[PDB]
């Protein structure tokens, strides 16, 4: 995947349900 927190914020690339901007 690219950066999952792009612009700080939580975009839906494959397996970024465990990015940290996604936790909120």
């Amino acid at each position: 995947h690219p950066p999952c927190c792009l612009y700080g914020k939580c975009r839906r690339y494959p397996g970024c349900s465990s990015a940290s901007c996604c936790q909120r």
